[PDB]
């Protein structure tokens, strides 16, 4: 019927709830972070919709997925095969481009094979291929009585087509295509797989369809050009728990007279040229002590430090040894394929004057403009009719979702969470399906407010195509434009998990019991600081940052304040804030090997000792890591189990209760507790270790109890419940208090790092630094901490962030969310528009000064919000 | 929007066609065999629906499938995830049952886990398990001042207590202490001397016997947690059948009475005889029992003198401890790890229920748990009608029913869904691989009905297959239900009623192969019926139809006589099959037609006429065996299991087709012979695919796909081999020709011609000589086999047995096939068919209708004789539905004859 009813849902924290979802409409789930949206939307609805379909693809699939673990639900009538558009399902596995992911490149390959005019490299003339039917009608269009000899002698008049057709047949059979008249050169046939770099049937030999080769870089070899060579200045030759190269280094220095303890910056160019590139055949006396202790004198003609790295990387046939040498190397465009990844004769076929590689190299805009100005013939346009419209709609979708700044050539594994999510969303719009249950997860992530009205436009277009959407958003604009809106459980964890209010946005907005509803009408909101932290003389000063789309950018960052880097997606925020600033500061302060982006210099580095990048990357890459392990709480929590009498008499200490060591862990899962099961076309799944039923330890370890709870149940506790459980212990309590303030409090201590969200993982990291003795000289960089947080959750995360600034430290954040931006003291709005047309400072200073900039897109949307919230405070102030 | 539009389809023979299908309705694709229905319905619409969805399940999913070969279509907008209901996606793989495939068995495991009462086999008392909370209030219900000593197993005494009121504190903690010392078990000696005793686990108070906890996997046979140890959840053993070791209990032992020991072993008999004094010239029947036991079961250690002449000729005397003829087979079968030596010994063995698990397939303690007085295995062993009855009569408590409410309804619905489809006769225990094509297909339909999916595009393939005309309205009724659940159905049918009941009806291409591929007429079945251009409408309107014969072949004096057949549900049946006539064995599904026709009749005639090894079904005897020399069973099974086989091969035409190439001018000078052109010999085949032509790609959850070899582009031969030409076409090109274009092309060679003609006469002619057998329809395969027998010198003493030869044919096509079958009867042979298609039944000269209703309410002869004689039997469903068709077409002819 016209609605999908979900009877009795008990996912995680869902309280055996029933809910109605209006079919064929735009539904939007909302509520506090942890209330249980995903549990319903994804773990319950998407899971069933998908399983029920796949299950019916064969008799085998049903048997496999049948014995598997299903979602805890009584029933769910009205289901449709479901499709998810989240960060998990997208790709991140190298050799894959944006063009390949979106499927556009495949249509390009097909395009080139159908109408691509092949040209001769040497001659630049289009090599043709005619049948006898086309040759005869072209020869016949000459003046009469014109003697011609096929090599038999004929004379053209009128009815000679009988011979000419048969004479050219004998000639072609006597001398045997797309060949060049003046040199034989050819390429038999034009098939799509000739333009594929994932097929040796048309891939570049000297790189195997990779495009970029990989050589040594002078920058990575020596991080800071000013380092004492005695204390290891050159990186690759650092004591690897065994000293051979450190001794060779001395042998070269001692011979040429290179001072060991001098900073490399003030060392003559020749002194350094011998060490890096070699003696050039001149023998150097070299004696060294083996790890055993015995000496061995040689007389080698030192190759140098650079050729050494290239030669050691080249010669090994190990996926382990290479990776140790790849840390001091960087990619370079392949000299043969010019970085286009195809054969030389594959690039010989061009369409609108440009070849397959050049079109892939264009940004979505450039290439969209290209296909409008492509001037084809009648024959060409009639063939490519549908192939062309396909490329035009896909480029269009991408442009709609706000990704028009990135090229089709761009590697897949270098895309942001939001970028990937939206590339999948665009790629899906292209499938033009109907009667499907699309379930999206916060599609505005990494998208500016300006470009939000199109996202609402495309979602509704997809909905109007006969589908039903279920989006999980926290944005006002989208919730107001939704047809139906479901708010979930008051509070989060054991507190939420119920349907607080459901109805039209007007109804939910006027519902007193809706936590979200109150924020929509204005009865509850984020307040603007009455006064803002005026900056002082402490400034960072990046100079001449050019990297990607940056236009010789030169900006100044005020320390000891809440800084917010803003600007539309593609403007170069990542580049300036992370690729340039962080890596740069990082190798100076922490001496990390990360090569910074192209920039001139950065001053004011004498104002801080440590820069920390609170990334949105995972906490760990296995179920070993968890909030406890990362924060070291679990490390401290084991001492208490070692204190109990059971552990004393049995002789247990802080090892039997460990998670990694052989002591008391479960041998069947090797400590994991959760075995990963293999899903081929579907994403991987985690099934509990059937030997210890997911308890993490054998039957003899967890017998030790501390307050009626064993080590398993204590690790299974929640953060909120645990700080109540560990009220007395004053060291364990301080670490749990960080996790609570952070924004969690609802997640469990044992919860495997792999399952944690992007935003969740970031806060577990933010919690580790949260409570530390700060010296007032330390910079924190957070990339969109709002990702996955309710408007209310931002208010409590801002209180936490602003606590760091009060101390004196700095907190730089990259946000599009207007509420986090308005709370900030200083902001740096980046590039007008994205891509090539951006990459420059549009407006600096306090939110108000930025707001009154007619050219800033950020300030334009911030002005009605600042004036919206300024009147609300004045409305509360008077009452 | 409100309709699914397909623009420019070119699948196989489709002529770049555009077509509109109404969304959310019962659309029925119809037309001649090979017109292009599957090419559109399955190879185009369904193909796209599945891919587009699966292609979105993950990143890797897109990369794998995207690089492969997508269907030949310009655009197809308005798609929905598609699901196919055909024979290609039904499990034929051992260890799987009807219960597992339908998912009903899983719900039963969930039922038995939740509410299943576990009882002690030894003591037959419901073993219980109580928490401390339940133990305390049970003791507190006793009268006051009643002394009790809580002791824990000699049994150490915890503490004595007097029950008053506020003693719930101690009582609860002493039990807790007792359960901690004796581990989940504690005995309470009430001083009235009634030592009641309970535990935290499910255990018997009188013998220990426990079961721990009830979990679904404790009832599964695909889990060590529940599977039987002595057979590993198979339920069937595999041991030597005494009946197979001796075909008839009265055959001369001198002329090899025992079959396994049939040309060392012959000379060994001589040794066990000489010794025990068993006569050589012997009709086994009259041999004393001990004389036969020594030879079959062994001397039991006693030494027997045995000398024998080797194949070489030299003698070698031994002094062995003879094992016997029966243990010989079991021992020679078990020890070898050869798929060749086993299969030769497996011929003398038959399946037998596992003595450990009574054939139920689970642990003894798994069968300890029972619901309505019956255990899991018993409920599975019932027929669908039985089980459905059991749950109606099943009587439970308030808690049990409230716990199993959602489970019971699902089980109750699936049983009914199976009943709707007509499968109410088969059990839940029945092996999945033993199902027919129609059955498997319908099981998949029923399972699907239960999914309750919406916005799905189901594509059914002739769901009426193997279904009596009576049970057709229920099929039409359930299809529509699935439709009326927000889904669109695309059914490929040839039945009138199903077309008449359809909403939209597309008639595809006039003619088959290159002659078809177009959309002739498309609208309501009223619009298509009134369209002179629709070849289908002409049969629905009644302009064209299959005429009833003027007179029917009266049986002569020759009759086959099946006596006392009792195999599956057959009830001591005795039937007379008339020879030299077209016979139709009719009846509702489950009546026992297969059983009678193939399992009893064919296997019996086969063992007598051709020394076939198959063990016939339980029957008394079969006379009239002197009236025929051979019995050809034109099975609906595949022609080959590899792409190496194809029409050309099976018929043998491809053998001759290489002799022309081997004898060509270019072959002479190149030294090529009838081997370079061999599809299977390294000589000239493509070394990349080893002569397959198509590589098989590995789809994990999806069925496997066939990708053309990228090196020979599917041609099958290398570059040099196909340079040889014959009349401007090489071997790859001739292998790619249609049977119709081929006979036209090989008109000069009459030996090639006469084979190709059979394929044309048979109905084919649209398919290509090189079409992989793995891709042929069940019906197609049958007809390619029929074409083999089709042309041979008939001596008038052979019997043909075809199973539903109509499967996959238009009404117009049945006409031509009937011409072919009746030509066989004309020449003196007999054709027996097992059909539901009334157009075939009415044409028959004699029909043998089977059992009224299916299952155990069947397996008996309801009516025999001519179609009219059976038309007048009220008790025959066949007649009831046939009587009006005879009256309809008999009037149509008089209407035609009068003008
Ligand atoms: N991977 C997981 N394993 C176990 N429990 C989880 C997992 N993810 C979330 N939960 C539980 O579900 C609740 C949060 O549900 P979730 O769907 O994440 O809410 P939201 O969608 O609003 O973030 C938490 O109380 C948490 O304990
Ligand atoms: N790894 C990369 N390779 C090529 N181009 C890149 C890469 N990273 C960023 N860019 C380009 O730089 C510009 C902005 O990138 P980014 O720093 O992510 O901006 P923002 O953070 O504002 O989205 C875009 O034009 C983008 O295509
Ligand atoms: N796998 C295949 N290989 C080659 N030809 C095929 C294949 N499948 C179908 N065809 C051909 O396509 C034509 C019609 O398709 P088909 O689906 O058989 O029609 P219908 O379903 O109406 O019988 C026939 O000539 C048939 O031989
Ligand atoms: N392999 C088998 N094992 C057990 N029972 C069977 C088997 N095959 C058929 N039966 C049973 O025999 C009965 C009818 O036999 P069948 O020959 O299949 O009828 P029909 O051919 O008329 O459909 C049914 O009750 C069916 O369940
Ligand atoms: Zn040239
Ligand atoms: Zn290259
Ligand atoms: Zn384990
Ligand atoms: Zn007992
Ligand atoms: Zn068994
Ligand atoms: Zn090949």
């Amino acid at each position: 019927m016209d609605k999908i009813i979900v009877k009795g849902a008990r996912a995680h924290n869902l309280k055996n709830i029933d809910v109605e979802i209006p079919r064929g409409k735009l539904v939007v789930l909302t509520g506090l972070s942890g209330s249980g949206k995903s549990s319903l939307a994804f773990d319950t609805i998407y899971a069933e919709g998908q399983r029920r379909y796949v299950e019916s693809l064969s008799a085998y699939a049903r048997q496999f997925l049948g014995q598997m673990e299903k979602p805890d639900v009584d029933a769910i009538e009205g289901l449709s095969p479901a499709i998810s558009i989240d960060q998990k399902t997208t790709s991140r596995n190298p050799r894959s481009t944006v063009g390949t992911v979106t499927e556009i490149y495949d249509y390009l390959r097909l395009l080139f094979a159908r109408i691509g005019r092949p040209i001769c490299p040497t001659h630049g003339i289009e090599i043709q291929s005619q049948t006898i039917e086309q040759m005869v009608d072209r020869l016949l269009s000459y003046p009469e009585r014109t003697k011609m000899q096929i090599l038999d002698r004929i004379i053209i008049k009128d009815g000679i087509a009988a011979r000419l057709a048969d004479s050219l047949e004998t000639a072609l059979k006597l001398a045997d295509k797309h060949a060049c008249p003046y040199c034989g050169f050819s390429i038999g046939e034009l098939e799509p797989r000739l333009f594929s770099f994932n097929s040796p049937f048309g891939a570049c030999p000297d790189c195997d369809g990779l495009g970029a080769k990989l050589e040594v870089d002078l920058d990575l070899v020596i991080p800071n050009d000013e380092l004492t060579l005695k204390e290891h200045a050159i990186a690759p030759w650092e004591p690897q728990s065994s000293q051979y190269y450190p001794q060779l280094l001395e042998a070269v220095c001692r011979h040429y007279g290179i001072p060991m303890d001098v900073p490399v910056k003030d060392l003559p160019k020749e002194q350094l040229d011998k060490i890096l590139y070699g003696s050039g055949g001149e023998p150097i006396y070299f004696r060294y002590t083996n790890d055993f202790g015995q000496v061995r004198e040689q007389y080698i003609a030192f190759e140098g430090v650079i050729p050494n790295v290239e030669r050691r990387y080249r010669e090994t046939s190990s996926d382990y040894i290479r990776e140790q040498m790849e840390k001091y190397m960087a990619e370079q465009p392949c000299p043969t394929c010019q970085g286009y990844r195809l054969k030389k004769e594959s690039l010989a076929v061009l369409v609108g004057g440009k070849h397959i590689g050049e079109v892939t190299a264009m940004s979505v805009t450039e290439a969209l403009a290209f296909f409008d100005g492509l001037e084809l013939t009648e024959k060409e346009a009639q063939i490519a009719r549908l192939i062309l419209r396909e490329i035009r709609d896909r480029l269009g979708f991408l442009q709609n979702v706000g990704l028009d700044y990135l090229t089709l050539s761009r590697s897949a594994g270098t895309l942001s969470g939001g970028e990937a999510q939206r590339i999948r969303l665009a790629t899906q719009i292209g499938s033009r399906l109907t009667g499907v249950l699309y379930v999206l997860d916060e599609p505005s992530i990494g998208l500016h407010q300006r470009d939000n009205d199109r996202l609402i436009a495309t979602l509704k277009s997809m909905r109007d195509l006969g589908n039903t959407l279920i989006v999980v958003e926290h944005d006002e604009d989208t919730m107001l434009a939704a047809d139906y809106l479901i708010d979930i459980g008051p509070g989060a964890g054991i507190h939420g998990g119920e349907v607080v209010a459901a109805g039209t946005p007007e109804e939910v907005m006027n519902d007193p019991n809706s936590l979200t509803g109150q924020y929509l009408s204005g009865k509850k909101f984020i307040p603007i600081p009455a006064e803002r932290r005026r900056p002082d003389g402490r400034w960072l000063e990046v100079v001449g940052a050019r990297e990607h789309n940056l236009k010789n950018v030169s900006v100044k960052i005020p320390l000891g304040t809440f800084v917010a880097v803003t600007g539309v997606s593609g403007s170069g925020k990542s580049t300036l804030v992370n690729e340039v600033l962080y890596k740069a500061l990082a190798q100076k302060l922490h001496r990390a090997k990360a090569k910074p982006g192209e920039h001139r210099d950065i001053r004011g580095l004498e104002h801080l000792d440590k820069v920390i990048d609170i990334d949105q990357s995972p906490i760990g890459r296995t179920p070993r890591s968890n909030p406890a392990t990362y924060t070291g709480v679990f490390d401290d929590i084991r001492d208490v189990f070692a204190s109990t009498n059971e552990a004393k008499v049995r002789g247990y200490k802080k090892g039997r209760f460990s998670f990694n060591v052989k002591g008391g862990r479960c041998e069947a899962c090797h400590g994991d507790g959760i075995i990963k099961i293999e899903m081929h076309f579907l994403p991987d799944v985690y099934v509990p270790c059937e030997v210890c039923h997911g308890k993490r330890y054998n039957r003899e370890t967890l017998e030790v109890t501390y307050k009626g709870k064993n080590i398993a149940e204590v690790l299974d506790m929640t953060v909120e419940d645990a700080l109540d459980f560990f009220a007395s212990i004053p060291k364990i309590k301080r670490k749990l208090e960080t996790l609570y303030d952070v924004g969690l409090g609802y997640m469990k201590l044992g919860q495997p790092a792999t399952t944690l969200s992007g935003g969740e993982a970031q806060r577990v990291k933010l919690a580790a630094e949260l409570h530390r003795r700060s010296n007032g000289r330390t910079l924190y960089i957070l990339d969109e901490p709002t990702t996955g947080l309710h408007v209310d959750d931002i208010a409590r995360l801002l209180d936490v962030l602003h606590r760091l600034v009060d101390n004196g430290d700095t907190v730089l954040v990259i946000e599009h969310n207007l509420d986090v931006i308005k709370t900030a003291d200083y902001i740096i709005d980046l590039g007008p528009e994205g891509g090539d047309r951006g990459g420059q400072i549009v407006a600096v200073g306090t939110p108000e000064e930025v707001a009154e900039v007619k050219e800033s897109h950020t300030g334009r949307y911030l002005k009605p919000i600042l004036e919206r919230d300024r009147a609300r405070m004045q409305a509360r102030y008077e009452a």
